[PDB]
């Protein structure tokens, strides 16, 4: 009461191989469902079939949504990191929330007054054992303000279990966090905790110099031969002969390679222009999707892929990449004018193009009587001899994810890009102390529903330590860097419009530094 | 498991991420080629964004426990799921890495997908379903798809303003990063452990 | 004020042979009778005769009602305990109440406002010497919320003494707790105390494998004989002969046994269906009851008994077992549709059936001239050679009871099932500090009646340590366990309906593990 909790510590630092940063901001915490649980299943769906089936509840508590970058780093520093280091990973993390302030609110005749009620308190905790359904990683909105000065509110919390559409199987668990320890905290009382990561391969934040098809010297040839002559073009009697050749400095396509492009999944090629697209609603039909327990659904935000080939800016995977609406986007049918679609013209070195075919294989077995068939191959699996690179980062997006604690997993690198962990940073959940309004003078068997509408605020602290690998390359020529366009514009990039409301001009990736393959 | 791949995300919220929910413009009879987009609708959670993916799969032949539900042809060795090796073509089970069936499909089960255990007192051949104890896999319908079921659907070529947008079906599949599953169960009325082939190339040598 | 009192500690743990659990919840404390005592006798009865006579008072104070299980344990854990251990008992207990908040309330023109009055305080204590009428054990309602998230109010307190109906004997004591020490506690000031149990036989939480009648081997016989031939069926002259036999593997009923079924009391057999019951109001008349000082009354919730015999689901003792209305039950005449009657088809091994006769004995003395009489025996007493098992637990019910400090007691095992103690955990009583409203400017001889309507809240902590005995049996076959039905239902069991209000689908017992008799 007569003392503050903690100063405002929010900056960045570059000690070299490490880079510590934190973000101090403020929030607000409103009551929910009037401190009451709920059962939210497809009974509240109103339309969908065994496709959008969901069976869960709504806890009166709330959680934190800071799993992004543009909310942890500033624009410039991001630039700083990107244009300088090849790879990075998170090392340490901390959390502090303090300077809490509870304010009850009376509503006498539409004339409401907001007073302060320090007598109240709050309860919050962390799920270390990961017994609660990990929610983040789903990249729900309502993240920490990608901006510092602006404050926000913490989103309520709700989860889902196994369900048979409008109903649920017995194997549908049920949870209630109020069955856990919670740092009961009153105003004046601060709160902090500590977390640490584990080893994870640094997100390869770099672009390659060569390609799989072109990693071999040109001046030489391959002492190895190949079938370059099925028939004999010795006239009109092109019989069945067997001519062979070697690594032609010109026939480098027919040459010999030792590696192979990563796995793939065929997507539907759409375009940024309108007239280039057919005239049929295939958004949910001609789309690439999978099937699960009848509950058929999309197979993205992604796959492990690259958007398109050279000079195909117009076309992009239908559901292959990410989509980020500029500041001020509604919930539906907004136009391309608002969003910032993610171009993947960067991985066209290792990963194929989803909108594109993948390969072509033998259909049966050619012979002197029956013709030689050549089948096409759009979809594929993985095999030894395949190498690729997962999705990029896009600070205007997720930062890390949650690995499903199961037995069978493979290269658990996220499909929304980022980092995966078998033991990820916990989930932070909070609620306002249930202040029972005026109780009946005489006894009653039932429970209390009456309360006092109240909420609180405070400062969110998060120290994220970081690891990095800087470019040590001898690339003689000036590689490419990322920089705000050096010309004169009306509203500076990442600047605050004359109304304080600022946005991001464009999305940003990492694969910039030309790292030799 | 308590949840599913498709439903591991909160419902109360949405995804600040958008997706292609409007190929054409239902603005009348002139449904041109437009580009409407949406976000993680608490209702459109199917079209929502997910980060993981169902384990690998292999299409099986869906049979049934009842008789009249099965066609009338001997496909036990023909319409069956099998592989090929040095001409020595053979079945591809007792199994694959899979789940038997979807919800309320007790009647149907993979033809050769799961295990079969005859109750005490079973001869060597043609015994009936009355004796054996077929293994129901209505448990992994959370991570692993259904062998008797299709797996996915992918783009066939490349739609365009003149040529229609094709959508090919995908029964068989391979593995990729972003896939997670769970091998077969135990069944104490069955094997306890196995033997890994001492070779060089092996992967998730789970039996 | 500038500090909270104690975190929210409420979970379960299984260290093995012990299991500690606690429940953190919140409550509310309203004033009562305006801080005034009362004399409640059959003067406020309005109807009843020397049958429902009561002479007591109403203290302005309140007490705690947490003597149940479903309010101390969660559903799953209960399952955990039951399906795993044969027997258990309580070992240690603690209590903490804090984060108090007093809120006065003004009422200006129907326009009331609830402010905070930290200046106030509260007074609460514990009765160790057991000088106050033990109230719990009577299983009054208003228990701790069998649920965690929901908060409640503490029930007022009132007791009763010896009375002659509408009046009371001089031997009718009088009590006033305000004549005891009370931890005067102001907000910000926490409160805690400590308690420990004493030795008590673990509630035999198990079902038997055999029966009294069938605990003997079948392959053999008994070298002992018995009277199996009164007359001689040697024709039409069935004289008086004396044939004898031994333990026939078929005549095992006539065989020899060494033990005997526990005591009994005849109940009225009713049924769950309607047409099976006669058409007469015997609810209070044809009922099993006792007599005391003219004050005739029922003889239950129970006796020491088993509900019914095999396949008699329809019939159950009229007043023999317990009754628990599902969530949302009024006070009277509700139907069977709401309650959850307790089936006792479990003790049909040791304890007879109350609705059933008990035995049959000789009436006089048969002889060659006078016929042999055989009287029936419905009611019984106890004798050496009798063994039984008291009532079950039913977590949707009481947890322990209070033994009457007297001289003559026997197998003080509760009739409402549970545990009995000669020195049970104390009773917790609280009240709000009497805040005398505006006193007259000039003097007055009389006392002050004017006050300020106010109340408070806080968190109830209760650490209950537990002892257990796990199944070590070599029962080759899979014994039976308790589990939620593995099918698909609309509303999951013990789940929160889509309105937060959750209930219990069915009652639960312990005698599950097949323990060899
Ligand atoms: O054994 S394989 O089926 O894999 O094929 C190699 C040999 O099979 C043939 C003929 O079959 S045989 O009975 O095994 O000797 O298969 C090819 O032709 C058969 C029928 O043809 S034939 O005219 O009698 O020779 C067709 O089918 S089937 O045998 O699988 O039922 C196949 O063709 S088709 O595309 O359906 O028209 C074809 O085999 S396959 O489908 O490609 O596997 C002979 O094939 S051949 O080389 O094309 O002539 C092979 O034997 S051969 O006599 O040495 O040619
Ligand atoms: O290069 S691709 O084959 O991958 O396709 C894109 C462009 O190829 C076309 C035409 O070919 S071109 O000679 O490369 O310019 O392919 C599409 O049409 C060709 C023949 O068509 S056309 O009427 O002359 O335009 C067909 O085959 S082939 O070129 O592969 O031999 C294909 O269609 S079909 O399904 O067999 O009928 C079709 O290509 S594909 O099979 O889908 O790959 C043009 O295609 S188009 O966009 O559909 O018109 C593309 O060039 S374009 O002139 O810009 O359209
Ligand atoms: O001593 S007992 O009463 O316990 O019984 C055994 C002997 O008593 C009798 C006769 O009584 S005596 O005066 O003690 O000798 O009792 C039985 O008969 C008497 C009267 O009967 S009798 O015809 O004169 O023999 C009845 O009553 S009473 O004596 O108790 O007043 C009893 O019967 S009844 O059910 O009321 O009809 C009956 O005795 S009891 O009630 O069963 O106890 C003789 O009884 S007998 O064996 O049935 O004949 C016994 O003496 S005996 O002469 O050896 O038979
Ligand atoms: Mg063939
Ligand atoms: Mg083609
Ligand atoms: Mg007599």
């Amino acid at each position: 009461v007569g003392n503050s909790s903690g100063n405002w510590h929010c900056d960045s630092t570059w000690m070299g191989d490490r880079v510590i940063t934190t973000s101090t901001r403020t929030w607000a915490l409103p009551t929910y469902n009037n401190h009451l649980y709920k059962q939210i299943s497809n009974s509240t769906s109103g339309g969908s079939s065994n496709d959008n089936a969901y069976f869960g509840y709504s806890t009166p508590w709330g959680y934190f949504d800071f799993n992004r970058f543009h909310c942890h780093f500033s624009p410039r520093d991001w630039q700083r990191l990107i244009n300088n280091n090849w790879g990075f990973r998170p090392k340490r993390l901390s959390f502090k929330l303090f300077n809490i302030q509870v304010k009850e609110v009376t509503q006498n005749e539409g004339t409401k007054t907001i007073a302060n009620n320090l007598t109240s308190t709050i309860q919050v905790f962390t799920d270390s054992e990961y017994q609660l359904p990990y929610v983040l990683g789903s990249a729900h909105q309502g993240c920490l303000p990608p901006f510092p000065a602006d404050v926000f509110m913490i989103p309520q919390y709700g989860y889902l279990t196994l369900n048979n559409g409008s109903q649920a199987v017995g194997r549908s668990s049920f949870y209630c966090l109020e069955y856990f320890p919670s740092q009961m905290l009153r105003t004046g009382n601060n709160f902090q905790f500590t977390y640490t990561f584990e080893d994870v391969p640094f997100h390869s934040s770099y672009a390659h110099s060569q390609s799989l098809d072109r990693l071999m010297n040109p001046l030489i040839d391959q002492y190895l031969y190949y079938l370059s002559r099925t028939q004999t073009t010795g006239g009109t009697t092109n019989t069945q002969t067997l001519g062979f050749s070697q690594g032609g400095p010109n026939t480098m396509a027919n040459q010999a390679k030792n590696w192979l492009p990563g796995p793939c999944y065929r997507q539907q090629r759409v375009s940024k222009t309108s007239a280039d697209n057919n005239n049929s609603e295939y958004s949910w039909t001609g789309a690439t999707k999978y099937h699960l327990n009848g509950r058929d659904s999309l197979v993205n935000p992604g796959p492990a892929m690259a958007s398109h080939k050279d000079d195909e800016e117009k076309f992009f995977p239908q559901s292959g990449v990410l989509i980020f609406g500029k500041q001020g986007s509604e919930k539906t049918n907004v136009d391309i004018e608002k969003v910032m679609i993610t171009d993947e013209e960067e991985i066209r070195t290792t990963n194929p193009v989803a909108t594109e075919q993948y390969g072509s294989v033998s259909t049966n077995l050619q012979r002197g009587n029956r013709q030689a068939a050549t089948a096409d191959v759009n979809t594929q699996g993985v095999l030894p001899g395949m190498v690729w690179q997962d999705r990029d980062v896009y600070l205007q997006g997720p930062i890390w994810a949650k690995i499903p604690h199961t037995d069978g997993h493979f290269h658990p690198s996220p499909l929304m890009g980022g980092f995966g962990l078998k033991h990820p940073p916990p989930q932070i959940l909070i609620k306002n102390t249930p202040v029972p309004a005026d109780p009946p003078t005489t006894f009653n068997q039932s429970k209390l529903n009456s309360f006092i509408t109240q909420y609180s605020t405070g400062q969110v602290s998060v120290e994220i330590e970081w690891e990095l690998q800087k470019e040590n390359s001898k690339r003689w020529n000036p590689e490419i860097q990322y920089t705000s366009n050096y010309y004169k514009s009306t509203s500076v990039d990442f600047a605050v419009n004359t109304e304080g409301v600022y946005s991001e001009p464009r999305p940003i990736g990492t694969r910039y530094l030309t790292r030799n393959l």
